[PDB]
């Protein structure tokens, strides 16, 4: 929905921009008239991501300070972060939202198992001839006039942020914290382009305009280099602190080497240490170790760590190697008739000049109780400062020398480019929580959602859509990820309830059912078959389902591999899927063997085959329960397609107490690989992994 004209700005930006075609404009203002008006989470990503649009954000309509901040909010909750920005382009970057907040148009004209928010913030600051225009002269700076230093002078970067949640777990001694987590970093594997000011050093000559014996009578000044880069990260208060950063130790000139920077955070824990899944409460039961990769070729240059407080780091590339004026000439002294440019620009390392790619990494900290946000600044500057030599007349009585001089009291100028964003600390992914939904699986495609007055309904599942998502807690709870205040309550289903101690508020799964339960009362939550309502009741009647299936949805980080469906049971078979995107079957009265070519099956012999065509298939649906030769076995596969075609392998008529698992592929998500657990006679288990 467009309500409100675009602002002046944007219409510059739109018809300035390289691709137009490309475009999406929003006016934040029209969220005061339409709630919809803006793009959900997944509407923005399947826009940004899959259709590679750039989608540009107008917050410059009403300066109001309470409309200010609460469009703010409405992106902030929606989007996982919040600018103080007039302007917003969002575009994809390595598979994730990069924002660009800006305030004019000038700006941007080109003429696994661990949950958590990922994103990235692009900085570009141009810098103009005049910001590296410096006067042609030190000696005689009145005289002489003034050029540009610098050619095509440039800072260009990209951060890299995570928000996530660090639980406690291991041995004592080397226990992982328990703490929320902003990591921000410039890594090998989505750095952006960095700081450039000239492809080559040039200089000019200039000499006295006046007759000189004992004086400097010629001077040379060379374009100009970086004698620092500096990247500076604070806080908008004392919630977060600095918890570990690299570099860690001050670094040396010459120095090579690429760093691997592990942080290890306590986690919930995957298939592999986790069972039941999307089933089991929140409980740290592994750490995972989050690897961000970087390079350094440090040169001529020192790499200085500087903590000022708790809240600020600061990483400066500081000249080492050659860093005077001085240090820089190649010659001594000369006979008078000597004129030649006394410096050997070849001791400056490119590094200094012409490409310049910073590498750091910042984890900041917060108590697992914190609540309000932060603003995370960073200040990336050069220093850029242009070079003067000069040489100075000997005439003593019957010969005569010149020496050569390097001047360091030079003027030097810092172009500094600072980005700001807000973090929620209510944020659900903070809780350590990996999000589920409540799907009323009488419905075919229905879930729980939450509005904004906290009511209750059944929708068309969306597993983006933070509204259907919730966290199931250390005590059972399902805690709204909408609002991580609100909880679902028993004693009152029309309307989430703030969380509290109260047994009514608590959940318990039966196993093996679709049958979850409330902990005071023993009463099973049920739903309308026709409306969605909720309640509890003792047994299922004619209006009420008590079947409930729970899965993993993508509010936080899409989900690259389903849960176990089925069970797990010996050895497990990982089977590529080929180029027929295709998996071969033999069923009966239950799954005899899977796989994903037609000689390579795992299982039993038995069976007849069959073939599944992978394209299209929206979602699968593993139906398990007590089997007429055995106990629980998976007996049946259903794939849903998009245009609502369903196949069914093996078959439910053989089992009693069925209950299924619903596993729902995300767009443009594509199956390859298979692990399939399974003995002699039957298929006991099946995983998939996606790649996105």
């Amino acid at each position: 929905m467009n309500i409100n004209e675009p602002s002046g700005e944007a219409a510059n930006i739109i018809s300035q921009a390289a691709d137009s075609h490309a475009m999406k404009y929003y006016n934040a203002a029209d969220w005061q008239a339409e709630d919809n008006a803006l793009p959900s989470l997944a509407e923005l990503r399947d826009l940004v991501i899959n259709q590679q649009k750039s989608v540009l954000f107008d917050f410059s309509q009403n300066s109001d300070a309470d409309g200010q901040a609460e469009m703010q909010a409405q992106f902030r909750k929606t989007y996982g972060v919040g600018f103080a920005n007039q302007f917003i382009f969002i575009t994809e970057h390595k598979g994730e939202l990069l924002f660009t907040p800006f305030e004019h148009s000038e700006e941007v004209d080109p003429k696994s198992t661990l949950p958590h928010v990922a994103f990235y913030i692009s900085v570009n600051r141009p810098i103009s001839d005049e910001e590296c225009t410096f006067d042609n002269s030190w000696l005689w700076k009145d005289e002489k006039g003034s050029r540009p230093f610098c050619k095509d002078a440039n800072i260009s970067l990209i951060y890299r942020v995570n928000l996530e949640r660090s639980l406690q777990y291991g041995i004592v001694g080397s226990a992982t914290p328990n703490a929320k987590i902003v990591r921000i970093s410039l890594d090998d594997d989505s750095s952006g382009a960095g700081i450039h000011l000239n492809d080559q050093l040039s200089y000019r000559r200039f000499g006295a305009s006046y007759t000189t014996l004992d004086a400097y009578f010629r001077e040379w000044s060379t374009d100009a280099i970086a004698q620092d880069y500096r990247f500076v990260f604070k806080t908008s208060n004392n919630k977060a602190e600095i918890l570990e950063t690299f570099p860690i130790d001050n670094l040396n000139v010459k120095y090579e080497k690429r760093k691997q920077s592990g942080f290890e955070l306590g986690v919930t824990g995957g298939a592999e240490v986790s069972e039941d899944g999307p089933k089991a409460k929140l409980e740290a039961r592994a750490s995972i170790t989050q690897s961000r990769w970087l390079t350094y070729n440090t040169q001529d240059y020192r790499v200085e760590r500087n903590a000022k407080n708790a809240q600020t780091v600061s990483f400066t590339w500081n000249r080492q190697e050659y860093a005077t004026a001085e240090s820089l000439l190649n010659r001594s002294t000369d006979a008078l008739w000597v004129d030649t440019y006394p410096v050997d620009v070849n001791r400056i390392s490119p590094l200094s000049y012409a490409s310049f790619v910073p590498k750091m990494d910042v984890i900041y900290k917060a108590s697992d109780t914190e609540t309000g946000s932060t603003d995370f600044i960073i200040d990336s500057s050069v220093n850029i400062r242009p070079i003067y030599n000069g040489a100075y007349k000997h005439y003593y009585v019957v010969g005569a020398h010149q020496s050569y001089h390097g001047f360091e009291n030079s003027p030097r100028r810092r172009i500094t480019k600072s980005a700001s964003f807000t973090v929620d600390w209510d944020h659900p992914v903070f809780t350590g929580g990996r999000p589920v939904n409540l799907q009323l699986a009488s419905f075919n495609n229905r879930c729980v959602q939450v509005d904004a007055q906290s009511r209750l309904t059944a929708n068309t599942c969306d597993d983006q859509q933070s509204a259907q998502s919730f966290i199931y807690d250390q005590l059972g709870r399902y805690v709204s990820a909408s609002n991580t205040e609100l909880c679902l309550d028993g004693a009152a289903l029309d309307v989430l309830q703030t969380c509290n101690q109260n047994l009514t508020q608590r959940w318990e799964w039966r196993k093996n059912t679709d049958e979850l339960t409330n902990v005071y009362s023993g009463e099973s939550l049920g739903h309308d078959k026709q409306t969605g309502e909720l309640g509890l009741y003792a047994s299922s009647n004619d209006a009420v389902s008590l079947r409930t299936i729970t899965a993993y949805t993508n509010v936080f980080n899409v989900q690259k591999s389903s849960p176990i469906l089925g069970y797990t049971q010996g050895k497990m078979n990982q089977q590529s899927v080929g180029q027929n995107y295709r998996l071969y079957v033999r069923e009966g009265s239950a799954i005899d063997a899977l796989g994903t070519a037609s000689d390579l099956l795992v299982g039993g012999n038995g069976g007849s085959l069959t073939s599944v065509d992978l394209s299209g298939v929206k979602s699968i649906t593993a139906t398990s329960g007590d089997f007429q030769y055995g106990g629980q076995q998976l007996v049946a596969l259903t794939f849903t397609y998009q245009d609502g075609r369903q196949q069914m392998v093996g078959s439910k008529a053989h089992v009693t107490n069925a209950h299924e698992d619903r596993f729902d592929l995300p767009d443009a998500a594509k199956i390859t690989q298979l692990n399939i657990w399974a003995d002699d006679w039957l298929v006991k288990g099946v995983q998939f992994d996606l790649n996105l």
